[PDB]
């Protein structure tokens, strides 16, 4: 077992490390809150870190890993935003006693072997065009999951396909782990917090509103039906300067092979330049 | 509240939930938890896993039994009991699969050769389970035998890659008198067939021995024994290292086979070291 320092950010770069602590910790009473992150930390990961602070007897895991296995592309790795020294301040500030920062590695010595094949939710959507995304993105999670062995383990809603996933990962994978989802952060117009925020100028930035606006439109015109809703959203995207929507899809909560019953998802997707944002809103129905 | 348990006793649990409530309130009272994954119809290879995870000091043993889509009851149990085993997991296929087959797990290469020529998907139901079964259990150690070799190869490449906190034990083959492994198959041989079969075994002793003077004299010594048999078809015979990669020029290895005879498939492997 590693030094731990009670009431300090203790930073642990070893998977052993990080595993030996934890369990040491669990043995002792305390629960164990895993907050995943890729870094760039913004109010939104920090409400994530708050929401596990408040567990009784808590002690958070942030982990900070760059995930290689959930990049396509050529460049999005690369571009990816890394500001380490302001995640940890962050930390710190907000009294997280455990930062995970393993190494690429660590986490992959034999490079791609066994991975998780998603269900056939990973192919729509966001994994429409990115066939092996979530395969990557839950095969990270469950090897931070086994490592960590959190009695919790908290994510936003804003990425709530991945959430969506990383509830059936738990499930059909029997971890005895709960999943606990954190409403999207939002800027004061209602913009949601993403790490991707940065890449707008001011007039995209001006534009980038217009998601939530759709969104929270969808929301208040349903009391009209489905109809009504998708349409009162189609309107405020259409209206945005140089908002390219790639889909604004109205489903089941959990995205699943079922109808929309009364309550469900509205997501939508949508380009500004070279930007694509993300959001998504609960949906009643008839409200219902 | 915790499901019932009887210590010394055998206790029998179908849901999953129960299993994994027991095993945790084992954990934290002291015992090891010993894992031992079977599809039942038990023989004295399950029985030999049986006998070398009660021998962990502080042991409590689980034996699950399920028969798994994706890859005698009474008797099964009273073999248990008569072990000393104190958990038999029982559960239905609707219990393991309550929303059916969605997140699974994806075989690294290893698992495209070999058994995966006929049968390419066989290790990710294989793998898919085995972890469905650690995470339920969450056993300390978990055993197999050695004779589906391939297979336990990929599961401590399972444990590897997902970073799994099991200890896999590999179980020594057993064997009848004349050395064929054990296997549920062997009762189906008639008895040209069941005559024939040694020639598996016999060619990998024979190979295991013939290795002080090389590689190709061990596997000219396989094939020459698998060249007597009638009616052996032999699918594969390959020499590897033991994680089943290339065979390192000198050191130790492992020497596979599979063939048919009839309808049957049978498989063995053995230790060698070169030189
Ligand atoms: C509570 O309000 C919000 C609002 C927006 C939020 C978040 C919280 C969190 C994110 C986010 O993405 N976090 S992440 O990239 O570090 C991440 C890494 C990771 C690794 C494994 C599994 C899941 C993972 O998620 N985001 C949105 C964003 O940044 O775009
Ligand atoms: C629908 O169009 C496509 C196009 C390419 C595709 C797929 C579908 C499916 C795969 C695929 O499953 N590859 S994999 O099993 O070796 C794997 C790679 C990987 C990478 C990161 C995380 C997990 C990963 O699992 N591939 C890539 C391929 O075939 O090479
Ligand atoms: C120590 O000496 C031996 C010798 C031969 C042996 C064994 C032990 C065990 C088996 C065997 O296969 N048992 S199983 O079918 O109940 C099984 C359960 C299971 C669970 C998860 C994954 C794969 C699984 O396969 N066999 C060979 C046999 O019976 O055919």
């Amino acid at each position: 077992i590693p030094a731990f320092h009670p009431g300090e950010l203790n930073v642990y770069s070893a998977p052993g490390d990080v595993a030996d602590v934890s369990r040491a910790l669990r043995l002792t009473g305390r629960r164990v809150m895993l907050v995943p992150t890729m870094g760039a930390l913004h109010e939104g990961h920090l409400a994530l870190v708050r929401a596990a602070k408040r567990v009784p007897g808590s002690v958070v895991v942030v982990s900070i890993f760059v995930n290689p296995m959930q990049f396509g592309a050529g460049g999005d790795l690369d571009a990816y935003p890394r500001t380490p020294d302001d995640d940890l301040a962050q930390l710190r500030a907000e009294g997280v006693e455990i930062a995970f920062t393993p190494t690429t590695a660590a986490m992959y010595p034999d490079g791609l072997r066994t991975t998780v094949q998603p269900g056939p939710l990973a192919a729509e959507l966001e994994g429409g065009p990115r066939p092996t995304h979530f395969a990557g993105v839950l095969t990270v999670v469950l090897k931070l999951l086994q490592i960590v062995r959190p009695d919790r383990v908290f994510f936003g809603e804003k990425d709530y396909q991945q959430l969506v996933l990383i509830r059936q990962l738990v499930a059909d994978f029997n971890l005895d782990v709960a999943v606990v989802g954190v409403p999207t952060v939002r800027e004061a117009d209602g913009l949601a917090m993403s790490s991707r925020n940065r890449y707008l100028d001011p007039a995209q930035r001006a534009a980038a509103v217009a998601l939530s606006a759709a969104l929270t439109a969808a929301a208040h015109a349903a009391t009209a039906g489905a109809q009504a809703a998708l349409d009162a959203a189609r309107a405020v995207l259409d209206a945005a300067p140089g908002v390219a929507v790639d889909y604004l899809e109205l489903r089941d909560i959990g995205l699943g092979p079922m109808p929309l019953n009364g309550s469900g998802r509205l997501l939508v997707a949508a380009r500004l330049g070279t930007t694509r944002l993300l959001d998504n809103i609960a949906i009643e129905i008839g409200t219902f």
